[PDB]
């Protein structure tokens, strides 16, 4: 005691970067008050049994720790400090030790195999250190152990097979490590095991079939390993499982139908594997299933209609598989299903009428399938919708009658379909909507003026449709639009000067349209614009000087128009211009020879114009092909088609 108090003081005398305010100030008067007023210290019959110095800013090492002087120690918590160095083998000499915690420290080196001498240990905690090497096999001797936590370390080698002998172990936490080799099948002997967390390691081999005897395990985390083979059907015998996470592995083969037997399983993560074959119909017998994610695999065949039996399903992640056949109505029938992602599959047929029958669905993805037919009515009136993606399908129908008002809509993508009809003004009710993309449809009619009132819109893409009419000056109301694509339509009249107001605009494409008359001269107020495709239009007259005030312009394509006159000398203030396509115009006269000052011009086409004179000094003109520079009236000082 009085010896113990001196020993601990001699240890405390080695701590560095200590403060007068340290909680260890109370380590005073060893002769009288060791067992009554010292912080961390606690005694029985006047001998220290409990040292709890957690989070006391102690900086130091365990070298001069008085192992021999504190024999009756049975509770050591030195966690959340700045301890460094190694774990001396004398820690195994605390024959009475029950709880041992050195976590959240800066300890280095291996784990002394002398820890297996601590026969009375019930909890071992060494997490969040830089301990390396392999886990001592003698730790399998501590058969009173209830919980082993070695996570967030640099441990390597395999999990000791001796750990099968830890018949009282309930929790094994080995994640964030570099453990390797196969999972020892003796882990199946852990009848008392509750949580097994081996995730985020470099484990390999197959999942031991003896895991089926782990009848008390409720959490099995083995994700982000390099496990191989197939999911053994004996995993279906782990009846107490509620969370099974095997994702980001290299597993193969089929999904065992025995997984249906897991009546308490609420989370199943199998994604990012190489699983093949059909999804068994027994996976619908997972009555507790909340979050099923088997996306990003090689699964084939149809989704079992038995998925209507998953009445607690909330998240279904089937994306990036080779699933096929029609989508069964059971797959969306859940009253609580809020995320149904099916994109990047080979689904055929039409959408089931059950899609949003309960009005709780929020995320729906169907990108890159072989679907067709109309939008089901329950989806038309699915006011809860937040994210919708229909890209790359053959959906048909009146785009005005197919889509009701979505107040909660945030992102919808109708690209690459066969939608007909006119854009309804109902989309204005989606006041939180920020991106509207409907490329490559058969949409016709005018853009309703309500669309410009949608100020929250960040991205608007109506390209490759058959939309007509003249753009109103109220287009200036799109304050926050930054990607604007109306190209590939039959919009007509002049270009509205209101595009001057879209200051956030970055990428603007109005090409392949029927815009005619002069480009608005005022258009000098787009400081974020790095792209302007006005090509393949009917625009005629001088290239306005306002375009030369668009500093950040990287690409500028005014090709296939009726522009005339000379290329202005004020292009030089577009120092950041890289690609510039002015071909197939009626431009006249020479370049001012200030194009040498401009540098980043690499791809320039000035073909089929009435210009004359010599090409200026920059790469693109030297690197131009015959087609790039052909067609002009008097090309080059020495009538050249290629270099000088
Ligand atoms: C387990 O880790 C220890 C400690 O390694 C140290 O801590 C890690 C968290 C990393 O930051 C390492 O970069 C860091 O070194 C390893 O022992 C260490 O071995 C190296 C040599 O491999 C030692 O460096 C040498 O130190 C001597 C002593 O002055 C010099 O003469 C040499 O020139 C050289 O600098 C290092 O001191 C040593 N650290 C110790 C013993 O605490 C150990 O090898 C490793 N085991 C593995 C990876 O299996
Ligand atoms: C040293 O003393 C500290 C403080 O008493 C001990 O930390 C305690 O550790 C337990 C471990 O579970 C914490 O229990 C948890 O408490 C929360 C509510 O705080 C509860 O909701 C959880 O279910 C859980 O039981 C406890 O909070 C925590 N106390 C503090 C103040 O952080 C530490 O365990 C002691 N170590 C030794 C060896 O005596
Ligand atoms: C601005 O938009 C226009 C179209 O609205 C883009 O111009 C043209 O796009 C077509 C795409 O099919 C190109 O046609 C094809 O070109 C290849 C080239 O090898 C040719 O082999 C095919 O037979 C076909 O003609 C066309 O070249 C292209 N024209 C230009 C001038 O690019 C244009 O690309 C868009 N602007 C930018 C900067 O991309
Ligand atoms: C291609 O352009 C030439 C150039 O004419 C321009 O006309 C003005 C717009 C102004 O920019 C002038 O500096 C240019 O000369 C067209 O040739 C003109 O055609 C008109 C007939 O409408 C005639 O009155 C002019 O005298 C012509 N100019 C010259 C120099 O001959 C030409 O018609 C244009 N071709 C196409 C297909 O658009
Ligand atoms: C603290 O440890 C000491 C030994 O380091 C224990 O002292 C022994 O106690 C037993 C029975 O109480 C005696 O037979 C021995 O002769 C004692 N040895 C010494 C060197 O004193 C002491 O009992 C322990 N106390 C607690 C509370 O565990
Ligand atoms: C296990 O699967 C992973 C997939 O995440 C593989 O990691 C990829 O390997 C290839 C190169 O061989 C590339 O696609 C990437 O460089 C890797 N990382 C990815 C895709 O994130 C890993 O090689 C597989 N292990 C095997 C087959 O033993
Ligand atoms: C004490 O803290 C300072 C500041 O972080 C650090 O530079 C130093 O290495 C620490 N240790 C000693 C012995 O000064
Ligand atoms: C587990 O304990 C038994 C008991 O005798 C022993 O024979 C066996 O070798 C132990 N396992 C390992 C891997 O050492």
């Amino acid at each position: 005691t009085v010896s113990e108090a001196n020993a601990l003081l001699k240890w405390k005398s080695t701590f560095t970067n200590q403060t007068s305010s340290s909680k260890l100030s109370s380590w005073v008067n060893p002769n009288t008050s060791f067992c009554r007023s010292w912080y961390g210290v606690s005694c029985v019959r006047n001998s220290i049994i409990r040292l709890n110095l957690t989070n006391t800013d102690i900086e130091g090492t365990f070298q001069d720790f008085p192992f021999s002087a504190l024999p009756n120690l049975s509770y050591v918590d030195l966690s959340m400090n700045r301890f460094s160095g190694t774990i001396p083998p004398q820690f195994g000499d605390f024959s009475k030790l029950i709880y041992f915690d050195l976590s959240i420290n800066q300890l280095v080196g291996e784990i002394p195999s002398e820890l297996g001498k601590l026969s009375n240990l019930e909890t071992l905690h060494l997490v969040e250190n830089k301990l390396n090497g392999s886990i001592p096999s003698e730790i399998g001797r501590l058969t009173k152990l209830h919980e082993i936590a070695l996570y967030d370390n640099l441990l390597t080698g395999p999990i000791p097979s001796s750990f099968g002998n830890l018949t009282n172990l309930a929790n094994l936490y080995l994640f964030i490590n570099s453990l390797s080799g196969p999972i020892p099948p003796e882990l199946g002997n852990l009848s008392s095991l509750a949580e097994l967390c081996l995730d985020r390691n470099k484990l390999t081999g197959q999942i031991p079939s003896s895991f089926g005897k782990l009848k008390n395990v409720t959490l099995l985390n083995m994700f982000e390993n390099n496990l191989t083979g197939e999911i053994p059907p004996e995993i279906g015998d782990m009846s107490a499982l509620d969370t099974l996470s095997l994702h980001t592995n290299n597993l193969t083969g089929s999904i065992p139908s025995s997984l249906g037997n897991l009546k308490n399983l609420a989370i199943l993560h199998l994604y990012l594997n190489k699983l093949t074959g059909s999804i068994p119909e027994e996976l619908g017998d997972m009555e507790t299933m909340i979050d099923l994610e088997i996306s990003e695999n090689k699964l084939t065949g149809p989704v079992p209609g038995s998925f209507g039996k998953l009445t607690k399903l909330e998240w279904l992640f089937l994306r990036d598989n080779h699933l096929s056949g029609p989508i069964p109505p059971g797959i969306a029938n859940s009253s609580v299903l809020t995320v149904l992602q099916l994109d990047t599959n080979n689904f055929t047929g039409v959408l089931p009428e059950t899609i949003c029958r309960s009005g709780k669905l929020e995320a729906l993805t169907l990108d890159d399938n072989l679907l067709s037919g109309p939008i089901p009515i329950s989806l038309t009136n699915c006011k809860s919708l937040i994210r919708a993606r229909f890209k790359g399908n053959s959906f048909s129908g009146d785009i005005s009658e197919s889509f009701g008002e979505y107040p909660n809509l945030n992102f919808i993508d109708l690209s690459n379909n066969k939608f007909r009809g006119q854009i309804s003004p109902k989309w204005e009710k989606s006041r939180k909507l920020v991106a509207f993309i409907a490329t490559d449809n058969n949409i016709t009619g005018p853009i309703p003026p309500e669309i410009w009132n949608m100020t929250q819109l960040n991205q608007l893409d109506l390209s490759s449709n058959n939309i007509s009419g003249e753009l109103p000056e109220t287009i200036s109301k799109l304050t926050r639009v930054s990607k604007l694509q109306l190209n590939g339509n039959q919009l007509s009249g002049r270009i509205p000067s209101g595009i001057r107001s879209l200051a956030n605009l970055e990428y603007l494409d109005l090409s392949s349209n029927r815009f005619s008359f002069q480009i608005p001269a005022t258009l000098d107020s787009l400081p974020r614009l790095y792209y302007m495709n006005l090509s393949r239009n009917d625009l005629d007259q001088n290239i306005p000087m306002g375009l030369t005030k668009l500093s950040q312009l990287q690409t500028l394509d005014l090709s296939h128009n009726n522009l005339d006159g000379e290329i202005p000398s004020q292009f030089t203030s577009l120092q950041n211009l890289e690609k510039l396509y002015l071909q197939h115009n009626n431009l006249s006269g020479p370049i001012p020879s200030s194009f040498s000052e401009m540098k980043s011009l690499t791809h320039v086409d000035v073909s089929h114009n009435n210009l004359e004179g010599p090409i200026p000094d920059n790469a693109a003109f030297k690197n131009a092909r015959p087609d790039a520079l052909e067609g002009n009236r008097d090309l080059c000082g020495s009538n050249t088609t290629q270099g000088l």
